[PDB]
C-alpha cells in the first residue's frame, strides 16, 4: 500500500470514526450476538492476495460493531469510564505513525522529555504535592504505565524488593528464601482485583483487612494487622489504599493509614484510578489529605481525563526505590516492568493542549453534577432508596423490597439494551451502580436512563401475578 | 472539540503522516539535540485555555520531530525493527475510536474473537503445530500481549506457579517459603535482557548458560545444569530458549533442549520475538524444528509482521497452565498479566488482510535479500570481516584490526546521523550489527549505508598520523 491509498484509507477512516461517535446513542449500547457470532462470519486462513480497504472499512461496521458493547456512549453506565476524545485519537495516530521506541533516551528524546513534561503538567493541575515532579528538587517523579493493574504491581513488586534487600543487609544469617517467605502485605476488602492478582503475581500474601461500614480501611485496623503479623516474625511490606473504590467509591483513609505506616517503614500506595480526576477540584480538597505522606500514587487518564484507553500515571516520591530494585532525565524503562515503551505522552500531551485545563475541570465538574441529576431522581422516587453516598460520577441505589427485585429489574434491562448496568453486592444486599460515563453526556441522557430503568420497574412491578 | 473540528485537524493528521512517511530519509535518522532541549522549549503548566489543533499540529514538526530518532527510516539499522505499516496505523486509530476495552467477552465480543481469529491466521500462517490454534481440539490458543518482555514474564510466572503447586501437592510437609526458595530456572547467556528480568521480577533465579562458541545453547547444557540443582535439592522451572538472539541472530537448538525439558518435566519457553517472521518460508523450515515440543513461543509482530509496536503474539500449548496460575471462547484477562486488555487484534486483521499472506512473505524474504546484499558488499571489501553467518535481516562485521578501529568508526557514524548502528561485543571482539529495519528498504539504500561506513573507514584511515 503506497501514501495515496493510505491518505484515501485513513481519510475515510477518520470520517468513519467521526460519524460513529457523533451518532452512538442511536445504537443499543449492549450488542445482540452471541459467542461464536464472528468466528462463524470470518474466514479461517487470511487472505492470500490483498483486500482492498473499502471493502475492510466496510466489514467493520458489518462485522465488527455488532460485536461492540459501545463504551463511548452516554448510555454505558456500567463501569469507570474509557471516554476517550477527539484529539486523544488524533494523538495516539500520529504516535503510531512515527512507531518510535523510547527504551532509552537516544532512541528518541522526545519520547522521554515529553513524558517529563506532561507528568509534570498533570501534577500540578492535580494538585500533587511538589515533590512528586520531575523539575522538583529530590528523586520524585511520575511515569505513564500501561494500566492501574501495572502501576500497583510495580508498587508491590518494588515494596517487595526494598523489603528483602533492607532486611537481609540487617540480618544476613537469614537467606532470601526466609525472608522472602516472611514477607506479607495488606490491602482494602473494597480494594480492586488487581490488587489480589498482584499479590499470586508478586508470590506476596496481601491480606484484605475488614473496611468499616462505611467501605472505609481505617489506620487501627491496619496497626492491628501488621503488631499481629510482627509479633508473628513476619515482615510488614506494602499497604494499597484505595481513593475511589470500585463499589461505592468509597475512599479509604489516608492520613491514618498513614501514620501506621510510616510508624512501621511500610510502604504505602494509593490506588486512586478513577477518584484522582477530582483531585483538580476545590470543592474535593479532602481527597487529597494524606497525599504528602505516601509512596507513590497511581491515576488512570482514560477514566477522567479523556485520553483514550491505556494512559495509567504513577508518581513515585522516590524513584530510585523502583530503580534499584528493577535493574536530570530518567530513564524509564528501570520505572517499568517492560523493556520498551510505547510514545504515549503524545496523546496525553495533544489532549491537554486542545482541551485546556477549564475543559478538563469541566468535565469532571459535568460528570458530578450529572451524578447529582441522577440521585435526585432516585430521591424522589418513593419505589428507589440510595445505598451509598453519591460520590463523584456514582450513584448505588436499588428498588425497594428483596434482592431480586433488583435482579429482575437488571436482566430486563439487559435485555432491552438501551442502557447497561451492572449488579454489586455488600453485605448480603444487591445493589445497581449507575456510573456517568460519557464523553457527550447531557442532562437528557440522564432522563432517559431514569425513565427506562423506572419504565421497567413499573412493568416489573405492574406484571406480579 | 466537535466532530466538524475532529475530521479537518484528523484528515490533516492523516496527511502529515503520509508524508513524514514517504519523505523521512531525507532527514537525519538520528537527531541533533542535547538531553533537556524539550523540557526548555515547552511551558511548565498546561495550558488554561485550550489551544488551536492547527498550532499543536505545527508544533509536531516544530518541536517534536527534532527530538526523534526515526525508526521508520531505511536508514535506521540499529536496532530488530518496529517498522509500521499504513494499515496498520488506520486500524489503531480505528480501535482508539471504539475506545473498547475487552476484559470479558460482553465487555466486547469482537475484541476476543476477532483475537481468537487473527492468531489462528498468524499461527497457519506462521507454519506452527495445529495444537496452537484455538479451533484446534485441545486447550492451545494464542493470546496478543504488550510485549515480549511480558510473555517471556507471563510464561515464567506461569511455570513458577505451576512448579509450586505440582511440588507443595506432592510434598505438603514443605512449607511455601522452602519450595518457592528452591526453585531455578534457565535460559542462555546469549538470551534478551527481559529474561534477566523477568528473573528479578519473579524472584527465581535464571542461570544463564554459556552457549557454544557459535552462540548457541545445547540440550547437554541444560541437562548438565539441571543435574547439577536436582542433585543440589533444587526445583528446575523453566527454560527460556531463544530463536533469533539479540546479538548474532542464533538459533538455540530446541530438539536437545526438548529432550532433555521432557526429561525433566521443565516448561520450555521460546523467545521467538525477531526470528518468529521467517517460520513462514520453506526455506527456514529449520527454525522450526522441535515447535511441537515447547510449552510457549512468543513472536514480535511489530518486528517481523508491519504491525506498529505493542502487538506480541503468545502461543500456548496448554493455557490452562496460565490460567490455573493466574486467577469455546477464552477468557484472556487470565492469559494476562493485567485485568483490562486494549482491542489490538483490530490492527492486525486489518493488516493482514490489506496486506495479504503474499505480501507478509515478501516482506520478509525482501529482508533477507537485503542482508544478503550487504553482507555481499562487507566480503568483497578486504578491509571489513563477517564476525557471525548472515542470518534473516542482520549481518554482523567489523573493520579488520583492533576493536578501537571499530568504535571509531561508530563513532563517526554517530556523529554523521545518516545512518545508525550499534556497536556489540563477544569474547572480547567487538562487532558492528547492520540490520535492514524499511518499511520502505530498497536496494539503493543498502548501498546508501554501505558507501556511508566504507567511506567513513577510508578517511579514518586516511588520516591516521
Amino acid at each position: 500500500m503506497d501514501a495515496k491509498e493510505f491518505r484515501e484509507f485513513g481519510k475515510a477512516a477518520i470520517d468513519y470514526i467521526a460519524d460513529y461517535l457523533e451518532n452512538i446513542r442511536d445504537d443499543d449500547v449492549l450488542p445482540n450476538v452471541e459467542p461464536g457470532y464472528l468466528l462463524d462470519l470470518l474466514p479461517t486462513e487470511m487472505p492470500e492476495e490483498p483486500e482492498a480497504w473499502k471493502d475492510v472499512l466496510g466489514d467493520i461496521s458489518r462485522v465488527i460493531k455488532p460485536g461492540l458493547t459501545h463504551w463511548q456512549s452516554p448510555h454505558m453506565h456500567a463501569y469507570y469510564p474509557t471516554s476517550t476524545s477527539y484529539p486523544s485519537i488524533v494523538g495516539e495516530m500520529l504516535a503510531s505513525g512515527f512507531g518510535v521506541i523510547g527504551f532509552s533516551w537516544i532512541c528518541s528524546p522526545a519520547c522521554t522529555e515529553l513524558e517529563v513534561v506532561v507528568m509534570d503538567w498533570l501534577a500540578k493541575f492535580l494538585k500533587l504535592p511538589a515533590h512528586f515532579q520531575h523539575a522538583s528538587d529530590g528523586p520524585g517523579g511520575g511515569v505513564i504505565q500501561g494500566s492501574a493493574s501495572e502501576a500497583v504491581l510495580v508498587a508491590v513488586l518494588a515494596a517487595r524488593e526494598q523489603a528483602v534487600a533492607n532486611y537481609r543487609e540487617s540480618h544476613p544469617e537469614l537467606s532470601e528464601s526466609e525472608v522472602r517467605g516472611r514477607l506479607v502485605a495488606y490491602s482494602s476488602d473494597q480494594s480492586n482485583s488487581c490488587i489480589e492478582k498482584a499479590g499470586v503475581l508478586a508470590a506476596m500474601p496481601i491480606r484484605l483487612l475488614p473496611a468499616g461500614e462505611d467501605f472505609v480501611l481505617r489506620g487501627d485496623t491496619l496497626r492491628g494487622a501488621i503488631e499481629e503479623d510482627v509479633a508473628a516474625g513476619r515482615i510488614p511490606v506494602i499497604c494499597v489504599a484505595t481513593l475511589g473504590t470500585t463499589g461505592t467509591c468509597a475512599y479509604d483513609d489516608i492520613e491514618s493509614l498513614s501514620a501506621v505506616c510510616e510508624e512501621f517503614k511500610v510502604w504505602l500506595h494509593v490506588d486512586a484510578a478513577y477518584a484522582g480526576g477530582a483531585f483538580a477540584l476545590e470543592e474535593c480538597s479532602d481527597l487529597r489529605k494524606g497525599l504528602d505522606r505516601v509512596d507513590s500514587l497511581n491515576f488512570n487518564l482514560h477514566k477522567f481525563m479523556l485520553v483514550n484507553f491505556d494512559c495509567s500515571a504513577m508518581w513515585l516520591r522516590d524513584a530510585n526505590k523502583v530503580v534499584d530494585s528493577f535493574n536530570q532525565i530518567p530513564d524509564f524503562r528501570h520505572w517499568q516492568i517492560p523493556l520498551g515503551r510505547r510514545f504515549r505522552a503524545l496523546k496525553v500531551w495533544i489532549t491537554f493542549r486542545t482541551l485546556g485545563a477549564e475543559g478538563l475541570r469541566n468535565h469532571v465538574r459535568k460528570h458530578i453534577e450529572l451524578a447529582k441529576q441522577f440521585e435526585q431522581l432516585v430521591l424522589k422516587d418513593s419505589r428507589f432508596e440510595l445505598v451509598a453516598p453519591r460520590a463523584l460520577g456514582l450513584v448505588c441505589f436499588r428498588p425497594k423490597g428483596d434482592n431480586e427485585i433488583t435482579t429482575q429489574l437488571l436482566q430486563r434491562l439487559m435485555d432491552r439494551k438501551k442502557i447497561y448496568m451492572v449488579k454489586a453486592e455488600h453485605a448480603g444486599r444487591q445493589f445497581l451502580r449507575f456510573v456517568v460515563c460519557g464523553m457527550d453526556t447531557k442532562a437528557s441522557d440522564i432522563d432517559f436512563a431514569w425513565q427506562e430503568i423506572e419504565s421497567q420497574l413499573t412493568d416489573l412491578q405492574a406484571e406480579q401475578s
